[PDB]
C-alpha cells in the first residue's frame, strides 16, 4: 500500500500504538483552541455538512465526526488505524449515533469505502505542520472525494522568521559541551564534540516565546489542500527572503502554522502562531549551530529543504545568508526527534 | 540469534536507536552516582583486573572499559550493538587505547569473541532492575566467562516495599473523569471512562517519593549474576511477606534496586533506594486495583510476578493480600509503558 | 649587568616605569583608602620601629610612605623611584619641608648606590596575585642594604586560593571565543583558530570581586617570608594544594587573593585583599579551567598552581587539579601580565 | 629599516604584541561599519580586483584579503608582522585559498614581494586618522605597485572643529584638585596640582558626543594616498579659519576622519564622523588650556599641526586665536595615551 511504502514498520508499529492511548486522545481533545475551533468551524459552515457524506481522516475518538453529526451530515465514515478505533464505536454506540456514523477500522491507504463523500474531515497537522507525514494520508484520502468536493482544513500557511534567542542557544550548546570535556573521569571526551554539537542541534527546539524575539516579517509557504497531491509533500522546497527589521544575531528560524476552513458559510482560521492562544503544537525553531549577524534593512535569504523520509517525518536541510555579507549558515535537523523544552 | 529469538524487531530497532544518540549516553555518564561507584567498583578492587582479559556488554561510548584500562587490565573486548560503537572507537583511539582496548559492533549474542575472559563489566540495570531484558544479554555473555571468572556488578538486589500515597491513587481517578461528562463539545464521553482508569492503572509510576510513605520494611529478591542463568529471567516471582511498621491504607507496592560488586579486595555497592541520592532510574511504582487496610503488626503477602516479553520488558502480576483480615486485591501493569511522573 | 635588565626586557620595563610615571596612576593608588591608611597604620602605631632609624622605601612613586616613616620619626629616609615620578617626590619632599630627612633617589633599587645600610625597608610591591610585576623580587634584592638586625615592612605575604563555582563567567568568555566558531563571518570560515581562541581567553586571569558563596572550599594559604626569602625564590613558585570540597557542583576554576602582615615592634598589622574585606585596587583574581571540574562534597581536589617568572615582569601560570575520587583533571595556563579587568 | 629607524623598539614590541591578539582583531572585524564597508567597497569594485594582484599591507587575521579573493582577485600578498601572520597562514589553508592569498611574516617595510601590485589595500587608520603611524608603512608598500596602480582607501579626510563642553573641560579640573589638599594623610599635596592638571589636559580624549556642541563647520585635511610620501606624514600641519556659527565658550577641537575608496565603478566612504553611526575609533577631542569666548560671525584662527615620534604617534600642537579679540589659547597633547571617556 502507499503507507506501508512510504514507512517503515517500527515507525508505524510506534506510532499507531501511541495514538491508541486514551490519554493521548484526550490530550488532544483538551487542546481548547484546536477543539474549539474544529467545532466551530464545522458548526458555523453546517451547510457544507447538512445531509452530506463525509470522510474523516483519522478519527481517533470519533470527536471530528460528531462535530460532522451535529452539523447535519448524512453519514460519515470515520477511518481510523489504531486501537482507538473501538473506543470511537463504543462512543458512536453511546451516542445513538449509529445511523450516521461508520467508523471504519485500518488505514485510509488501504480501505475500502462504499461510496465517494462530499467533504472531507481531518486533523493531520503535525509539529511544523509536516511532522507524522499524515498530510500525505490526508491527500491520498482525496481519492474517495467527489469532483468539486470540499476538504476542512482546506489550505495550510507554514511561517517562518528569524529569531534572536542567545539563551536557548546556550542552553544546548552548554549540553553539547560535554563532550569537550578532556578528562570526564580520566576520559578524553573531546574528539566527540563536533558529533555532539550535531546531534544537539539536529533538534528542532518546541515550545513558546515572547514575539519580541522575531526580527522580521514571518515569510508564508501556503499548501492547498484542495489542489495537492501526496507526491507533492515528499520533497518541500521553501525558499525565503527576509527583510531585517532589527539589528543583532540571528540564530535561527521559527516556524509555526495556521490552516484555513474555507466553508460556505465562513472561513474560520485555525492558528498557532505565537501572537495568538498557545496549542499543543507550541512553536518549533530550529538553531543555527553559529548565528548570522545582520543589521536592520540587510535581507537573509535561503532555502528550508523538508524531504520526507521512511520514519514518517523530515530530514530538514535549512540554508541562510545574509546577502549583504555572504555570511552563510547551513544545517541539518531531524524533525522526529525534537527538544521538548 | 538468542537476543532475535527474543526481541520484536521493532522494539530492537527503537531500543538501539535510542542508545545511538550521545545525549542518552552523556545521561547516564553524568549520573554521578552510577559512574562514580562504577569507576570505585573497578578501580578500588583493581586486583581482580591488573592484566586480566575483560569483556564490556554493551560499552556505550566506552566509559567502563576506561575504568577497567585504568585498573590495568591487559585486554578489554568492548562489545556495543547500537551505532555509539563507532563513537566508542574514536573514543579509544583518541585516548592512544588501541593496543588495550578492541571495540567490537553488534550484539553479545551474535559477535564472535576469541577468547575467555577474566572478568565481564556491564551496566545492564532498567528501571525495577528487569526493565529492557538487558541482563539477559549480561548472562548470556559468561559463555565467554573462565570458570574461575567474576561479574562487576555481581549481584542484584530488587527492593519491594508497600506504600501510602492518597494523591497518587485519586489522581488516576481525576485524570480519566475527563471522560465523564455528559456533553464534551455535545458530546458523552462517559462510556470510555472504565477503559481510560484501566488504562491509566496498568502504567507504572516513575517518579521519586519521600521514604516515610514507605509502610514496611522492603523484602530483598536477589539475583547472583556468576551463578544465574539468562532462563532465570524469563520468569521472576517474588513472594513477600510484609511485616507492617504503619497502620494505614496500602496503595501498591514501590520497586528499586542495588547492585554489589564483589570484588577482592571489597565490596561496592550501588543503591537507587529512596533512602540514597537519586540517580536516572529514580524509583517505580505498582498501584493495586483497590487500596488495602494495614495495621502495625499485620502482615500483607503475596506475589509479584513478572513475566518477561518480547518488547524487551516485562509484564507485572502483582497479588496481595492482608492476611488477618483476608482483604485482597491485585494488579497487572505493563512496564514497557512507564509514566514518568517526576518533576 | 644589573639584576633588573638580566630579568626584564627593555620594552616591558619601559612600559612599565612609563605607566608610574603618570600622576594619575599615582593617585589611583593613593586613594585606596584602605590601602594607604593600612600602610599608615603599620607604620604609625609601630614608630619606635621608625623612631632616629634609617629607612628605605622601595619604588617611592609620589613619596607617601616615605612620607609616613617621616611622621614615624626616621633621621633618613632613602626613597628609591625608577620613574620620572622621582621628580615629582622630590617637589613635595621639599613643598613639605622634609628635605632633611627624605632622599630621593632615581633610579632602579637593583642599580643605584645608597650611602649606608638602612635598619628597615619599606615597600608596597604587591602586584595582581601577590606576585605580578615581579617587583616583590625588587624589594627582597634591596636586602643588600639591610642591616642584619634589620625589618621588612611587609614582613610576610600569604597568598589564598580556593576553587569557586561561576557559570556566568565561564559562559561569559567562552561566548567571546565563540566569534572564532563561525563557518562564514562575512563569507569567511574562521573556525579553523576556534581552538587558539579558547586558549586565548582562557589564558587571561579575570581581575574583579565576587560573593564569597561562590567559593567551594576553605582556602589553601602559600607564605613567603620576606625577611627570609630570597629573590632567586620567587623566579619558580610552586603552590601545592589539597581542597576538601563544601559543596557539590561545577568547580569552574581557583579564586586568589593575598594578605601582607606589618610585624612590628608594637603591633602586627595585617592588610588583606579578602573577598571577606573591603575592597582594594587588587580585587581578586580567578583562573578559569577551560572545563569545569564536578566534584561533590566530601571530595577532594588537589594539583599544583606554579607560577614561571618571565622576562616581562610577570609569570606563566600552570594550574592542573584533579579530583582524587575519580580523576577528573584540568590543566590550564594563565599570562598574569595580560588579565581582564571584568568590574 | 625605514621601519626600525623611526621607531623605539620598545614601542614596536608592545604594538605587535597588541595586534597579535586574536580578541584585538576580533574586536577590529566586528567593528561592522568598518569590516562591512571595506567588504562593500572592495566587492562593487569588483572589477579593480577580477583577475589583478593586490597587496593587503598589515592583513592581520587576512579579513580583506579574503575580500579580495572573493571579488576576484588572482593573487593577494598578505603581509603581517605580527604573530598573527601564523593564524591567518591557517585561516588561507582552512579556506582553501592557498593558490590566491601568500601570507608575508614580517614588517612591509622588510619583507621582499615576488612581483609588483595592481591596488593595496589595508586598514592603517588609528585615532584621529594618524595614531599609530600605520599610513607611513601603506605609503611605504607603494614601491610595490605599478605605475597603473590604486589604493583602497585612496584619499583620507581628517575633520576639525571647535566645539563646546563645560563639563568636559571641569572634569579635568576636578580629577586634578585631588593633589590641592593640604593633609592627605598628614602630606600636602599642592604642589603637584599643576603638574597633574597638565598631564590631564596632554591627554586627548576619545569618545562620542552630541553634535550640537559643534560650534562651526569643519576644516578638512586631505591625504592622497595616491600622491603623498611617507615623508609627507612626519609633520602635518592643518591651518584653519572657523566661521562661528554658534556664540560661546570654545573648549577645544574635535576630531574625526573619512577614508574613501575611489574605484572603477563607484565611490565609497566610510565616516568616523558623530554624525554617523559609531565605530571602534570614536572621535576625539583636544581640550585647550583655556576656553575661548567667540560670537556667532566670529572667526577663530590658527593652527594644528601634527609632529610624528619615535613611539608610533604624534605630539600635537595646537594654537588658536579669536580675530575679532585676540584672545588666544594653545596645548600640547600626546596622541599615543589617550584618556578613553566613553561609557
Ligand atoms: N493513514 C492513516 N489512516 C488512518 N488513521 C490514521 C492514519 N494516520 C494517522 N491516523 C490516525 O489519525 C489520528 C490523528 S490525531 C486526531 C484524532 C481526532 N481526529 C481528533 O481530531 O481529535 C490518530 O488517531 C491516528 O491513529
Ligand atoms: N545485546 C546487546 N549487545 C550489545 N550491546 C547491547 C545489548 N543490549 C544493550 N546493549 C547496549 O548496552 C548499553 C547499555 S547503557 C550502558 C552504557 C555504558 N556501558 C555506561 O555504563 O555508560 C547501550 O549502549 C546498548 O546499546
Ligand atoms: N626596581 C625598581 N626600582 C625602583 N622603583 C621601582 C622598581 N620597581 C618598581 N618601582 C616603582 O615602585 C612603585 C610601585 S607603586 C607604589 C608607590 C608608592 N610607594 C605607594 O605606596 O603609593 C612605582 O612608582 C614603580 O615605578
Ligand atoms: N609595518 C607593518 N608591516 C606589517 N604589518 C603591519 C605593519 N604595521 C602594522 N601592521 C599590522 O597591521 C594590522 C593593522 S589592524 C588591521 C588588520 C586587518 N587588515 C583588518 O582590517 O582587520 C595589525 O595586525 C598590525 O600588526
Amino acid at each position: 500500500s502507499v503507507f506501508s511504502e512510504r514507512t517503515e514498520e517500527s515507525s508505524a508499529v510506534q506510532y499507531f500504538q501511541f495514538y491508541g492511548y486514551l490519554s493521548q486522545q484526550q490530550n488532544m481533545m483538551q487542546d481548547y483552541v484546536r477543539t474549539g475551533t474544529y467545532q466551530r468551524a464545522i458548526l458555523q459552515n453546517h451547510t457544507d455538512f447538512k445531509d452530506k457524506i463525509v470522510l474523516d481522516v483519522g478519527c481517533g475518538s470519533g470527536i471530528l465526526s460528531f462535530f460532522a453529526a451535529q452539523a447535519g451530515a448524512r453519514k460519515i465514515y470515520a477511518v481510523e488505524a489504531s486501537t482507538m478505533a473501538q473506543h470511537a464505536e463504543v462512543l458512536v454506540k453511546s451516542n445513538n449515533l449509529t445511523d450516521r456514523i461508520v467508523v471504519i477500522p485500518g488505514k485510509v491507504e488501504e480501505v475500502s469505502l462504499p461510496e465517494q463523500v462530499d467533504i472531507i474531515i481531518s486533523e493531520p497537522m503535525g509539529y511544523m505542520l509536516f511532522n507524522e507525514r499524515m498530510l500525505e494520508s490526508y491527500l491520498h484520502a482525496k481519492k474517495y472525494l467527489k469532483p468539486s468536493g470540499n476538504m476542512f482544513p482546506t489550505i495550510g500557511d507554514v511561517h517562518l522568521a528569524p529569531f534572536t534567542d542567545e539563551q536557548l542557544y546556550m542552553e544546548q550548546f552548554t549540553k553539547a559541551n560535554f563532550w569537550y570535556q578532556p578528562s570526564f573521569h580520566g576520559v578524553d571526551l573531546s574528539a566527540l564534540r563536533g558529533a555532539a554539537v550535531d546531534e544537539y542541534f539536529r533538534q528542532p527546539v518546541v515550545d513558546t516565546f515572547d514575539i519580541r524575539i522575531l526580527m522580521a516579517k514571518s515569510v508564508k509557504y501556503t499548501v492547498n489542500f484542495l489542489e495537492a497531491k501526496e507526491g507533492d509533500l515528499h520533497r518541500i522546497e521553501i525558499p525565503f527572503k527576509f527583510h531585517m527589521l532589527h539589528s543583532g544575531l540571528v540564530h535561527g528560524l521559527a516556524f509555526w502554522f495556521d490552516v484555513a476552513f474555507i466553508g460556505s458559510i465562513m472561513t474560520v482560521w485555525l492558528s498557532t502562531a505565537p501572537t495568538e492562544p498557545l496549542t499543543h503544537w507550541y512553536q518549533v525553531r530550529c538553531l543555527f549551530q553559529s548565528p548570522l549577524f545582520a543589521k536592520a534593512g540587510d535581507t537573509l535569504s535561503g532555502t528550508c529543504l523538508l524531504i520526507a523520509n521512511k520514519r514518517q517525518s523530515y530530514d530538514i536541510s535549512i540554508v541562510a545568508q545574509v546577502d549583504q555579507t555572504g555570511s552563510k549558515s547551513s544545517n541539518l535537523l531531524d524533525l522526529k526527534n525534537p527538544f521538548f523544552r
